[PDB]
C-alpha cells in the first residue's frame, strides 16, 4: 500500500534541484571547511546567485555567496548550472551522538539584486568519517558501535511509521546505551534521519535490496540485466540520504550474495560520496564490497565452517592473512524470545580487541501484529495467524522490545 | 640459530645495544654465525640474541643478516617482540586470551597480538609454556589456539633439560643441586631448573 507519506511540493521554475554538503577538516579538527554543492534546473541567468549560510542556532557563523559556474573539469569545460560556495568555520562544533551538535546550513536562490526565488535546508553536522589503519574513527576516534537492528514496524498500523513511535524507539535506545542503528534492510521515512541527527544515533542506511530466496543466493545480483535495478536501489538511497550526518555508513542490502552487480555500486558509492564507509555482508562477509568486516551471528571464539561462506570467530577473522578491516557485525546476539545468553562474551571481546569495534544487535522490536479475540480482547500474533501460509511462524518476533516498546 | 648476545641484566636493557661502541661486538656474533652456518638446511630462522631490548644496532644487524642471507628469517624478541628488528612476532610468555600491558613493552594475547592494527606477522613463541617443576598447566589451550589461528605457528617451550649439577654427599652419593648450592651468590636458586627432562634426560 501507501505506507509512507504522500506530499504536492510547488518549486518555481528556476529551482534548487540538488545540493550536497561536504566538511573537511584538519588534524585537529580546529579548521572545518563546509562545501556545499548546489545545483540548479530551469533557465540560467547571469543574475542568479546562490547564497548558502551556516548557522549556530541564531548566530551566524559563515556565509558565502557566488554566482553558477562550477570550475573546468574536462576538456569541454564546467557545469554552468552547478556552484560550489567554501565556507570556513573555525573551532566547530563537532558532531557525535555523544554531543549531536548541529549547524543549519540554507541555501537561498536569489537574484544579485537580493529577491529570493527560493530556500532549502538541511542540518549540517561536522564529523568525519574514515577507516585508518584498520580503525573505523569518528572525528579521530575509534568508535565503538553499540548498535542495534531496527525495523520499521508497527503492531497496529504495520510498517507505517510515525514521529511519536520514532522518538520513544531512539528514547529507549539511548536509555539502554545504544549509540547506532542499522537500518534493516532498506530506507527508513526521512524523519528518522533527523531525529538521530538531533539526538545522537550513528546509522547504517541500507539499501532496498534483498534477495534471501533466491539460488544461489546471489543469481540476480550477478546478473547484469539486474544491475540497473538494484543501481536504482542504491544510488537514489545516497542522493536522498547523504547530506544527514547521522548516517556513517552505506549498506548495499541484505542476504543477496556477492555478485559483481555489488562490486560496482560499491566503487559507485565511493565514487559519489567517499565521506562514508560502505559495508555489505553478502558473500562472506569479508568481499570487495565492503570496507568492514561485517559478519552475521559470528560467534566470539567458535568458528563456523560453512562451505563458501564460514563464519569464522570474530577473533580469528581479524587475524586471518591479508586482513586488515575492522570488524562491526552487522547482525549479532539473535533476541528471539528468552535470549541474549552470552551477550558478556561479545563484549569483553570487543573491549579487548581494537579492531572488533562492535555490532548491530538483532534486533529492536519484535515484529507482532495485533489480532482481536472474539471477545474483542487484542493479542499478539506471529507468522501464520493470519492464515498466511507457508510462514515462519515466531521467527517475527526477535525484539529486544515488544510491539508496544516495552522492554524485554 | 641464536646469535650470542644477551644484556639482560643492563638497566635499560639495550644500554649497550643501543650503543654504537658496541655494535663492532654486537656485530662479530651476529655476522661470525652466519658465516658458520649458514649452509645447514636445519638452520631455518636466524635470531639475534635474547633478552637485550630493542637499539639500533639490532636493526643494522637485521638489515645485515637479510642482505647476506635472505634464504632464511629473522626474528628477535626484545623490545616486545615486534619491532622493526624481527620478521616474527615471537614473544616470551604471551598468554593465549589474557593480557599482560606492560609499559612499553606489553605481552598482548597472542590471539590478539595477531589483530593489531597494522600487523600482518606470523606469531611464534620464543618461549612459553614454561616447564618449572610441575608445570605445563594450561599447554592445550596453548595447542587449540596454534591449530585455529593460521598465523599462531607454534613456539618453543622453556625448556628442555633441568639445568642441575651433580653435586656428592659426605657419603660420596650424588644429588642434583641448583643455584645457591657451590656458594654461589647472588643466585637464583631453583630456575636453572626449568626442563621437560631432567638433567640426566629422565622424563618429566
Ligand atoms: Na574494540
Ligand atoms: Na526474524
Ligand atoms: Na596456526
Ligand atoms: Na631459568
Amino acid at each position: 500500500g501507501i505506507f509512507r507519506d504522500v506530499s504536492l511540493l510547488h518549486k518555481p521554475t528556476t529551482q534548487i534541484s540538488d545540493f550536497h554538503v561536504a566538511t573537511r577538516f584538519n588534524d585537529d579538527f580546529s579548521r572545518a571547511v563546509l562545501e556545499a554543492e548546489v545545483q540548479m534546473c530551469g533557465e540560467l541567468r547571469d543574475y542568479l546567485r546562490v547564497t548558502v549560510s551556516l548557522w549556530q542556532g541564531e548566530t551566524q557563523v559563515a556565509s558565502g555567496t557566488a554566482p553558477f559556474g562550477g570550475e573546468i573539469i574536462d576538456e569541454r569545460g564546467g557545469y554552468a548550472d552547478r556552484v560550489t560556495l567554501r565556507l570556513n568555520v573555525e573551532n566547530p562544533k563537532l558532531w557525535s551522538a555523544e554531543i549531536p551538535n548541529l549547524y543549519r546550513a540554507v541555501v537561498e536562490l536569489h537574484t544579485a539584486d537580493g529577491t529570493l526565488i527560493e530556500a532549502e535546508a538541511c542540518d549540517v553536522g561536522f564529523r568525519v568519517v574514515r577507516i585508518e589503519n584498520g580503525l573505523l574513527l569518528l572525528n579521530g576516534k575509534p568508535l565503538l558501535i553499540r548498535g542495534v537492528n531496527r525495523h520499521e514496524h508497527h503492531p497496529l498500523h504495520g510498517q507505517v511509521m510515525d514521529e511519536q513511535t520514532m522518538v520513544q524507539d531512539i528514547l529507549l535506545m539511548k536509555q539502554n546505551n545504544f549509540n547506532a542503528v542499522r537500518c534493516s534492510h532498506y530506507p527508513n521515512h526521512p524523519l528518522w534521519y533527523t531525529l538521530c541527527d538531533r539526538y545522537g544515533l550513528y546509522v547504517v542506511d541500507e539499501a532496498n535490496i534483498e534477495t534471501h530466496g533466491m539460488v544461489p543466493m546471489n543469481r540476480l545480483t550477478d546478473d547484469p540485466r539486474w544491475l540497473p535495478a538494484m543501481s536504482e536501489r542504491v544510488t537514489r538511497m545516497v542522493q536522498r540520504d547523504r547530506n544527514h550526518p547521522s548516517v556513517i555508513i552505506w549498506s548495499l542490502g541484505n542476504e543477496s550474495g556477492h555478485g559483481a552487480n555489488h562490486d560496482a555500486l560499491y566503487r559507485w558509492i565511493k565514487s559519489v560520496d567517499p565521506s562514508r564507509p560502505v559495508q555489505y555482508e553478502g558473500g562472506g562477509a569479508d568481499t570487495t564490497a565492503t570496507d568492514i568486516i561485517c559478519p552475521m551471528y559470528a560467534r566470539v571464539d567458535e568458528d563456523q565452517p560453512f562451505p563458501a561462506v564460514p563464519k569464522w570467530s570474530i577473533k580469528k577473522w581479524l587475524s586471518l592473512p591479508g586482513e586488515t578491516r575492522p570488524l562491526i557485525l552487522c547482525e549479532y546476539a539473535h533476541a528471539m524470545g528468552n535470549s541474549l545468553g552470552g551477550f558478556a562474551k561479545y563484549w569483553q571481546a570487543f573491549r579487548q580487541y581494537p579492531r572488533l569495534q562492535g555490532g548491530f544487535v538483532w534486533d529492536w522490536v519484535d515484529q507482532s501484529l495485533i489480532k482481536y479475540d472474539e471477545n474483542g480482547n487484542p493479542w499478539s500474533a506471529y507468522g501464520g495467524d493470519f492464515g498466511d501460509t507457508p510462514n515462519d511462524r515466531q521467527f517475527c518476533m526477535n525484539g529486544l522490545v515488544f510491539a508496544d516498546r516495552t522492554p524485554h
